[PDB]
């Protein structure tokens, strides 16, 4: 097996279980940067957290029978090989497109990680360690986080970590950072681009900024899920693009439910996939979201990691840590000329628990009073803060 | 005992019947302006409508055992004493804040209106008096009613009387407003606010702008009700902001119906709030709402008032005149400096009213045809006259 | 019969069928302009094509018993003397307004459209031919249309026919474009005109500049349906604008439902009308809107039309061909001296078959690949590509 078909499975349990929470929104997530800090974590954990992290990452279809555990580092020699040289088909340059994959941990000065897990850091995702003071500085270290991945993604993804996220408690922070800019093979001329309306609903439309352009392009028809699917590819061929259209608005939620890596093989095969003369509309797009996602790892089976019996002893064996807070930001961008995106996955790992905190992020009864008077002067039920 | 208590009886006892006419849907009120102006109109009424009022009102409970008829002015003394003794608190002039209770009254010049009557409202609730016409210039009379009310809530309440509520029928109207501006005790960083999914529904999510700040925080965590209440004390302490979130969406409902004013003296006491060290986001607020009380006045028990069998002899005792119309406007900022609320409540009286007017001022279709061939040029649906 | 009054009934009917794709969104459309265009195709077709034309567009009323097909050039004496006499009322020249049809048609160079025919086109509808080469050039084609188009409306619809309509198998294009610039009988000052709220929804507004005259108006009431209709007569009482306005908001939905061309003549009716001393409320008006009425043409019964069965022989006797696009553009601007409007009304005859495009205009799945790695870089789901 590959760490790209990993990546693939992945992606589509994750959306199972990430759109069940974001009804008639937009989504978008990298399953390979997800994916790649995932592993970073999953070569510390060891005993159960270390078989859920392989359950819930599909890593266990990569090892082959024998040879496994601590083989090379961390993981068994197949992982460890796909992985290396996942890197490299990533990292490998190019003059026509710009895609760079960075990866970095910040550390407690107190906190010691063992030198084996940092060297296997530096010698499979070739990230570099800083030693910052959580303790003493957490939003400082926050800041220099944030930065670095500011800096990494060319400015795209700014103020990554949220204010809050990382507290004295955390004593290590994994993080990566995948950017890409490319150009496409055939480009949309810039005086096509016209308005034209977009049908959100078969009820309501919006109008949008669609670029059009006619010539060959690969499209698969699948009648049997009442969909097609067009590739427009980038400069070189190296990276495409894939738009699973459905014919109608209602059949969406069926594409979404029956898509799986199984099914997206058998759609994308370069047989089923058929170059015609083709109109193509495709709209201006820019899609920014930002999740948390220790509820959907969790929902998926890595219960382990972020309980109190989390074993990370393969990233540090004094004392003992635990996962908290995992997020994820993407950022994709498509315009006549190509397009540009960026994403960004990060992890923190803390042994201390926090209690409580209070955050106000659903609906609520709000009451302002005037305390001499004990008198409500206002009193309302919030469900939207600004309508 | 105290017209404090009086307000947040009746607050939430007019939050149980408001909410089954707004599903789904923010709420705002202030129950002080409110009852302030319940209280000008119950000075007025006598015999059975006044029983009503003072049912609904809850000031039966504010009168202890004694003398209550023709005492000080319209009422008791007691009820004397605390409507003028709230008047003077609330209006007390501090320099950290900014809080103005303002009551004005505007009659018709052929409409008289007894001189004991305007002597007490200038007693507890120090108001003006204005004579206008309003059955030759009813909408000069509007204007001008909403000229004050804006004038007085410093701009933010615009336009509060809509068109047709005031009629050339109408004796006298009867309208207050409240307006605080304040700055929180402790201030959220500019910096720190960012963006935050806010869960409407377990499934669907809306992004919103969230402050967030780490400080000592009085928090009550009412397990009971599985919810928590956060306290924001303003400057100076003499106003605070409190927010009740249920620790789950799906509750919510739950506690608006266990919500009154024992339930929420329970939950806010002395002992219950804690000063702890919290996390607190919240996000930027602007709920601006307007209401027709009419409906639920009469559901709460104020049905005389609003029928012919109305009484109202220390209002006019010339002729009788009973109140058909109650307005109610209430608009909340919350912002990381600190806040923006403002209120006011309307009165009318005797309404009837028959055309007169071609106001396009809502939705509707339009037809442009050429007459001599009676062909249509061109029809439509207008819902955004400018985009 | 009249094709005014053929008009009109298309007119509704198209609003019954249009209005459901469109819910809180604004809608106009010329119902002249486009039962012109259609009708200078409908000389064109015979047998079934002549007859669904004839049904959809309503000239079977105009046709008088006896004498139906060919009595004049492609139709009845009856319909002909219509569409002339329509022609010279219409573009019947004024010093109070300004009102103008024009009708052009293009062809291709190849294309033999039969000499009776542009005759016919030229006697009825005052319509020019212009040979084009659509198979060399058809974007030069279509900028030289869109040119026609913007110069015959004064500079109102520019780059009316949007890319990849025209293409080298389109072979021929008719357009025609309705201009009128006028004064009102009665104008508004410009000093009464003042910002107001308008009502979209109960409790949401946004303000608008409104206009403010009094004076004798056209007012009818309909209490049946509760809604009132006031008739604004332009310069020299040929053209005016009727605005019907339901009491409530929510009863515009219910009127679009039940309005008609029988029902609007009898809430017009000259005794229905009638003048009163109003007061006029009119915001500032700017309503563009453009629509593709294929779907909408299909609906009403115009099948034959655009499937490939369609007979259009009296365009061309050899190489039949048959309908693909019928695009419509309208816009209207009110203010207080007068108003500026103008629509464009364009159909592309072609021949093709299967599914040509990729138009990406509902919510969709995108993905973008690593193919070396086979890795899915980002993965999507967006139902709107714009924040």
């Amino acid at each position: 097996g590959s760490i790209g078909a990993a990546s693939t499975e992945f992606c589509f349990d994750m959306f199972k279980e990430l759109k069940v929470h974001h009804v008639n929104e937009n989504i978008i997530y990298s399953p390979l940067s997800i994916i790649s800090i995932l592993s970073m974590v999953f070569l510390g954990a060891r005993e159960n957290t270390k078989t859920q992290m392989e359950k819930v990452i599909h890593f266990d279809k990569i090892t082959g029978f024998g040879e496994s555990l601590e083989s090379q580092c961390g993981t068994s020699v197949s992982v460890h090989a796909s992985l290396k040289d996942i890197l490299s088909e990533i990292t490998k340059p190019s003059d026509n497109y710009s895609l760079s994959l960075a990866s970095k941990l910040y550390a407690e000065e107190t906190y010691p990680v063992l030198p084996e897990y940092l060297q296997c850091i530096k010698e499979l995702y070739k990230g570099s360690l800083e030693t910052v003071s959580f303790q003493t500085a957490a939003d400082q270290a926050r800041e220099l986080i944030n930065s670095w991945v500011e800096t990494q993604t060319n400015g795209v993804i700014k103020n990554f970590l949220q204010p809050g996220s990382v507290d004295p408690q955390t004593e290590m922070v994994l993080v990566d950072a995948i950017y890409f800019k490319g150009t496409w093979e055939k480009a949309f001329k810039d005086e096509d681009t016209q308005e034209v309306p977009f049908r959100i609903t078969e009820q309501e439309s919006k109008p949008v900024q669609m670029m059009y352009q006619a010539g060959s392009f690969k499209v698969a028809t699948v009648a049997a899920e009442k969909m097609k699917i067009l590739e427009l590819p980038y400069a070189s061929g190296e990276l495409s693009m894939f738009v699973l259209l459905p014919d109608d608005i209602s059949g969406l939620e069926q594409l979404e439910t029956t898509i799986s890596i199984e099914k997206l093989s058998e759609w994308t095969s370069s047989n089923m996939m058929e170059d015609r003369k083709m109109k193509v509309y495709l709209p201006h797009m820019k899609i920014e979201e930002k999740y948390n996602l220790t509820s959907v790892l969790v929902a998926l089976g890595m219960t382990d990691l972020f309980s109190p019996s989390a074993n990370l002893s393969g990233i540090s064996t004094a004392q003992t840590l635990k996962m908290s807070e995992a997020i994820h930001g993407a950022y994709v961008e498509i315009y006549e000329a190509g397009s540009e995106m960026a994403t960004s996955t990060g992890v923190l790992v803390e042994a201390a628990s926090v209690s409580e905190e209070f955050r106000v992020d659903h609906p609520f009864l709000f009451l302002i009073k005037h305390n001499p008077s004990n008198s409500i002067l206002f009193f309302g039920r919030c469900i939207f803060p600004h309508h």
